[PDB]
DNA sequence: ACTCTGCCTCAAGACGGT
DNA sequence: TAATTGAGGCAGAGT
DNA sequence: ACCGTCC
């Protein structure tokens, strides 16, 4: 993500924040980051401090919600597409080395708290452990597959790709919390787009030319400025926050004059600073191409999803028969069968 | 006064009967 | 064979 | 809407 940037928009463009209604997105689509997802229901979706699973053994949560989610959302007409990561960055490779330092520390810090007869201390690093694997994105996969739901493979990030497919205007908006997809240059941002019957957050679009239009930038602009807040890709300024980054980016609009102009002695840049390559990165990720798979929501297999997610998986058949006949009265009234000419 | 850093914590789902 | 993120809250120090 | 339960 970018460090504060949700709320930077909040304070300083909050005329690029616009909610909505969930009535009002009847028949619209969207693009979700399925990682994301993935890992929302593994962390929350527990029992006793632990996962659901079937008796052998193998994890349910991430089925749980891209199931139930899923056929919420179909039934108020939204249609998801999920993006699933691929191949990160070199650039990330930095920042990925530090994130093995905080999951080997966790584990230092976990099998202390278990010989020690921990309770609330086993659930604690248990849940920082929690990761996304490739049988969770593969079984996701599978169950999006019988469930007439598609879903795409990104070459890289997903974030960019789901910014791709909204640029070609394939899917309205990009439906995710990591706000780096408006970096990335989508048009449209939603968050809290989960069709959950509590209905606690409102559902907020964010509008990347609002934006830029409160911000007085240009997408180069806008870029560099989330470089200096903070990215995955590469380091900002120590002692440069969201309020003298504004500054600097409208003042001087690109960070190669901002170090120009800076004092070294008194905000020095970082040592080899790839500003520049990250810069290249959100402006020109690598994304697959939006032309190429047409999206279709088509009819869920439902016996195949009973002997998925029920003979195998033990779920409630009742429940998931009931799922799937939402799922399918739900898709045929919002989506056309195909026509031939 | 304003701003930034470095700490800290906390939460992160959904069904169906009541 | 995976590497969130986000939001606040607080004290203390730099501008 | 609350809350035990989901697997
Ligand atoms: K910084
Ligand atoms: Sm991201
Ligand atoms: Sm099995
Ligand atoms: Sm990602
Ligand atoms: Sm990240
Ligand atoms: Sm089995």
């Amino acid at each position: 993500g970018i460090q504060g940037l949700a709320k930077l928009i909040a304070d300083v463009a909050p005329s690029a924040i616009r909610e909505n209604d969930i009535k009002s997105y009847f028949g619209r689509k969207v693009a979700i980051d399925a990682s994301m997802s993935i890992y929302q229901f593994l962390i929350a979706v527990r029992q006793g401090g632990d996962v659901l699973q079937n008796e052998e053994g193998e994890t349910t949560s991430h089925l749980m919600g891209m199931f139930y989610r899923t056929i919420r959302m179909m039934e108020n007409g939204i249609k998801p597409v999920y993006v699933f990561d691929g191949k990160p960055p070199q650039l990330k490779s930095g920042e990925l080395a530090k994130a093995s330092e905080r999951r080997a520390e966790a584990e230092k810090q976990l099998q202390q708290a278990q010989a020690a007869g921990a309770e609330q201390e086993v659930e604690k690093f248990t849940k920082r452990l929690v990761k996304v694997t490739k049988q969770h994105n593969d079984e996701c996969k599978h169950l999006l597959s019988l469930m007439g739901i598609p879903y795409l493979d990104a070459p890289s990030e997903a974030e960019a790709s789901c910014a791709a497919l909204v640029k070609a205007g394939k899917v309205y908006a990009a439906a995710t919390e990591d706000m780096d997809c408006l970096t990335f240059g989508s048009p449209v941002l939603m968050r809290h787009l989960t069709a959950s019957e509590a209905k606690k957050l409102p559902i907020q679009e964010f509008h990347l030319s609002r934006i830029l239009q409160e911000l007085g930038l240009n997408q180069e602009q806008f870029v560099d400025l989330c470089i200096l807040l903070g990215s995955d890709y590469c380091e900002s300024i120590r002692g440069i926050g969201p309020k003298r980054a504004v500054d600097l980016i409208q003042k001087h609009k690109s960070i190669e004059e901002i170090v120009r102009r800076l004092d070294p002695n008194k905000y020095p840049v970082p040592e080899n600073w790839l500003h520049k390559e990250a810069h290249q990165l959100f402006l020109e990720p690598e994304v697959l191409d939006p032309e190429s798979v047409e999206l279709k929501w088509s009819e869920p297999n439902e016996e195949e999803l009973i002997k998925f997610m029920c003979g195998e998986k033990q779920f409630s058949e009742e429940r998931i028969r009931s799922g799937v006949k939402r799922l399918s009265k739900s898709r045929q009234g919002s989506t056309l069968e195909v026509l031939f000419q």
